[PDB]
């Protein structure tokens, strides 16, 4: 040990942007929806839609920022303050004492008939989603740096407990602060979300004093020569064109990976849920972000596990010793996720045909199935077996394979190809719910998947992911036989 | 080249041997049911799996016959003769002329009223079981010794035609001869096979002239030494112990694959079939072993697109060089195809819920779903990559990791480890069948299998597979450990 407060100190950090981060997310759309701002609902989903995929496209650009200008501490710090300032906005339009400040005027009963005041939003949506942009592509390298010099051995068990950190940040967010946000006013629901943020910034500049760092270089991506004698740039640009491939074959995995996320969620809407006594009932209600915490509980549970039994058991048998196995172990366990997501859909949808029961989540009436909640089980817990391997194992890579000089921009863009996923996905939403396929065409979601073919979708997603397993699994080896042997 | 005859040979012998093989098990079951026996179905389907249990089991005591007694190329040579005696027994009995002779006199023209000429079947039957288990254990290995010295490459090569004239000898008998018997002149089809039996031992002995042979190791089997000097006798045992592990966990995998071969004909009978023309029309019907052929037929066009073209891009690029990764290969594509055949029947079964059309096929009628049989494709085509991806490496990987002395004897425990996966099968099977899991609970197979679940039988075939897949990739890795690391 010894560096074990600078390992404490990322972590806790990361857990508080990961809790500020859910804080938003879980309930923006709502938000939108009703009192100051009343947006149809078309464009309230788009600034969501919008914010995720800023916090995409920004990410290699902070990791460029903190290689050549700062030194990826600094940059941290920065990308804090900037994201601590966008999250102001939120509970300043919240309360009426301050809502009057950026905004005109304001005070509409209900919804009754552009956009009211949209600057403020939009740029504390900007502002918050390039925070995240730059704080998740630099803490996620910055804090595997800390016990870099002791083997992967030491990287890999510190990014499960980083993982374990997020997760864990997820469920005090979407259980705690979204309960909040659905139930009690939305000032307290948008007041902690910003002290988590101030918290995180508080902590980081601290821990900054047994941090290890590193100075920015500032002629590392300068010398990204594609004309083709400098030393010590050309391995830094053969092993970055050597690692494209192997993000690009990601595309697809990140494609069925948000998708199942969007989907399984609306799947879960259409299940008879317990009430919790008088958590749910009159007057509060079950909020729809804690039907999204099932995939982080079973990782709380399974990372542990994962970290005291499975590791050293698959260390001492020299079992899936590079990270890209993981990954395609992790991929298996989504397509076999995906096809019980199917099977146990097929079965639903035979339901829904004889009687249905009418339950209320967000203030909105859905027809469920007379089928418990815990039938979906298995597959969440498959696609939390396979997230412990897969996420934990990309993020390894991403660490593993950058050049030491460019660290940061790599995993951004790795975080940027995850995007890249995520807008492939709902592009495959949009193919499937035209006219000449009659899977998912009942408009958009959070509304009723009675008539869709659900089923048909996921083992769509089953044979893509299945597809895409074979063919990482043939760059992966292709990858592997030059690196280990040539390299 | 050089050695082209003596390949040709034994390709023309298996392919011989396969048809005469498929020219038995197509229409046993309904030879004995009916004019000679009037045996009851259930006796009939027993005489079929003791027939298969002759076959399986007597093969490890055929390949220690080949290694301890006989010179393997004699052993075939003896084998083919008992299997040609026990071949004639058939068409004597469907002959007027020569059913008299023997047993009594036996007339029941319609069965009208517990065995007629039991001992004469049952030897015939015996006989022929303990002739295709010598040489089935006898002919891979004797085969493949052809073109051992040019390197494993030539072994797979080899292998790989092996495998395409097995499957075309199905075809021959299943499409041909399985017509002939059924329809037309019945005594012409049995004759068939005896004649086919008969081609096959001459041209065996007609090759021997250029089949290079070995000579019988006496002094192999006696050094099986269990208690813990000379050499290189305890290598024999060493490689024998480590390879038992492989064959254990390959039982699941043929357990999923017999029963799969079994349930995709059943689901077969129950979808739409188009009528040939003339040829299954009035008085004739479709035999229902054609219904089997048509895995065989994707084979006949897989294997030349694999050793063209499949085989040269993997070799060129380090893809795949083990057998077993072949296997494992071979393993999830048989899930996919389980899978696949789980959505499809998802998909039949709703519609036998409102209408059914009848079909006639082994002059009994079924009602199938008003679904084209060419939906199967797909489920087929997985099949059909999986069985030349581990049907054909398994063979290999039996056939290089047996010690040089015992190769016969490990061929014969592959197959016998084979046939323990196929009533493991039918146990499992059975056991779904019971009153508490009303999965496939309608009686025999060839019956009404639309109040059955088959979807959920094929969903727990492809978990399994899965799951064996899983365990047989953890294993596979500590057996490659000792192939060129340790050994």
């Amino acid at each position: 040990a010894g560096r074990r407060a600078a390992c404490g100190a990322v972590l806790l950090t990361e857990l508080l942007e990961r809790a500020a981060f859910y804080g938003i997310t879980s309930n923006l759309v709502l938000f939108l929806n009703g009192a100051p701002f009343c947006w149809e609902g078309a464009q309230a989903s788009e600034a969501l839609l919008l914010f995720m995929g800023l916090t995409y496209l920004g990410s290699p650009f902070g990791g460029w920022l903190a290689d050549a200008r700062l030194g990826r501490a600094r940059a941290i710090l920065l990308s804090l303050a900037l994201y601590l300032l966008g999250m102001l906005a939120f509970p300043l339009l919240a309360a009426p004492a301050t809502r009057a400040a950026l905004c005109g005027s304001a005070r509409l009963l209900n919804c009754t008939a552009a956009r009211c005041c949209s600057p403020a939003t939009f740029a504390g949506l900007v502002l918050v989603g390039l925070g995240v942009a730059t704080v998740k592509a630099n803490i996620t390298p910055f804090g595997a740096d800390q016990v870099k010099d002791r083997g992967p051995e030491a990287t890999r068990r510190f990014f499960n407990w980083f993982y374990w950190s997020i997760n864990l940040g997820a469920i005090l967010s979407l259980g705690g602060i979204a309960y909040i946000q659905q139930n009690v006013s939305f000032v307290t629901g948008y007041a902690i979300p910003t002290v988590c943020v101030g918290l995180a910034f508080v902590v980081f500049l601290c821990g900054q004093s047994v941090f290890i760092t590193k100075p920015p270089d500032g002629s590392a991506f300068t010398d990204m020569f594609k004309i083709l004698f400098t030393e010590e740039k050309v391995e830094d640009v053969k092993a970055l064109v050597k690692i494209v491939p192997v993000f690009l074959a990601l595309i697809p995995y990140w494609t069925v990976y948000f998708q199942m996320q969007t989907t399984y969620v609306l799947q879960s809407l259409h299940l008879r849920i317990p009430e919790i006594s008088n958590i749910t009932t009159t007057p509060h209600t079950l909020p729809a972000a804690w039907l999204t915490m099932f995939d982080a509980v079973l990782i709380l549970l399974l990372i542990p596990l994962k970290d005291k039994l499975v590791d050293p058991i698959l260390r001492r048998h020299g079992l899936l010793p590079s990270s890209l196995k993981r990954i395609a172990v992790g991929m298996f366990f989504v397509m076999c996720s995906a096809f019980a997501a199917g099977i146990l859909e097929s079965k639903r949808l035979n339901l829904v045909k004889e009687k249905t029961i009418n339950q209320t989540i967000g203030n909105v009436v859905y027809h469920a199935a007379d089928l418990s909640l815990w039938w979906q089980v298995p597959q969440y817990l498959l696609i939390g077996i396979s997230e412990i391997f897969a996420s934990i194992a990309g993020l390894e890579f991403a660490y593993s394979a950058a050049p030491k000089s460019m660290q940061s921009a790599i995993m951004g863009l790795f975080f940027f190809f995850s995007g890249v996923g995520s807008f492939v996905g709902s592009g495959l939403l949009a193919l499937v719910s035209i006219k000449a396929i009659g899977w998912m065409s009942s408009h958009t979601d959070f509304g009723n998947i009675n008539g869709c073919y659900l089923n048909y979708y996921f083992f769509l997603l089953a044979a893509i992911q299945g597809a895409t397993l074979l063919l990482f699994l043939i760059i992966s080896v292709k990858y592997d036989h030059h690196r280990d042997h040539q390299r």
